[PDB]
């Protein structure tokens, strides 16, 4: 459970925003890419897994689930690849809500940056530091530290 | 001390590898860029600070120390920008050693990837997971979780 992440893909300004959410904490990492390909998704997971102890990834769609490049990256990084089928139906609406929230934050910072990618990273910052009184950033560290001990 | 990071820039295949090291743990994040500019460095710090609680950054050289774009990014992200002058002389040789080690790991994986950026991320993975018996990845989480409590 401290090792579970969910992939999520959303669109803005004719570009793709790839998101990984740490399910237990709500902590996210994100990147802007021209389009969702197996190679981009594989590279993103490789980055994620070098930064956080990723055990399981729920993929965002069947193309990334099937992608041989994605499967190779998960093998390389010791990640168990799974489907992201909302067996809990709450799950899809939660993602939708996260995408709406992220896009809201992007809109609030959009004018402070020329390039979308910069605005996305600012939104990641704001999302992860937001107090809700712990932040997502604090929760993920606490969850994983507890798990290490 | 749990909030202190050090910037480091090194070169390979005619490209630049930008590294941030969490001083207390030895944990790293890295990226490949065409060349070290204020804008690239600023973006890299924005990414870092949205992912980890960055309080202080020792910059890697005087150009990044002076850069108005870097200073703006540190202001935005609540980061105290400092010089990286090795007042402890131990410090410069430690960086050198890290660069040598990273390049060694890059060489060991280089043939498994077409693009240098992929090899760099694989090396970050290997570096952060290496048992030394805790890993850098485990140490950074422990250090910061302890600090939160
Ligand atoms: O405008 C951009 O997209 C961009 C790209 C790379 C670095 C900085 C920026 C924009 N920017 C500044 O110039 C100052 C600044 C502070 C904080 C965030 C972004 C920026
Ligand atoms: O060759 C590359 O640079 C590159 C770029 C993006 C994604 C995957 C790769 C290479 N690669 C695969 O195709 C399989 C694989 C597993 C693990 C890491 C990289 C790769
Ligand atoms: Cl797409």
């Amino acid at each position: 459970s401290p090792g579970i992440w969910q992939l999520d893909c959303t669109h803005l300004e004719g570009k793709v925003i790839l998101v990984a959410v740490h399910v237990a904490s709500g902590y996210i990492e994100a990147e802007v890419i021209p389009a969702e390909t197996g190679q981009e998704t594989a590279y993103f997971l490789l980055k994620l897994a070098g930064r956080w102890p990723v055990k399981t990834v729920h993929t965002d769609n069947g193309s990334n689930f099937t992608s041989t490049t994605v499967k190779a990256a998960c093998w390389w990084a010791g990640i168990k690849q799974e489907d992201g089928i909302p067996y809990n139906p709450q799950s899809q609406g939660v993602i939708e809500s996260m995408n709406k929230e992220l896009k809201k934050i992007i809109g609030q910072v959009r004018d402070q940056a020329e390039h979308l990618k910069t605005a996305v990273q600012m939104a990641v910052f704001i999302h992860n530091h937001k107090r809700k009184g712990y932040s997502a950033g604090e929760r993920i560290v606490d969850i994983i530290a507890t798990d290490i001990q």
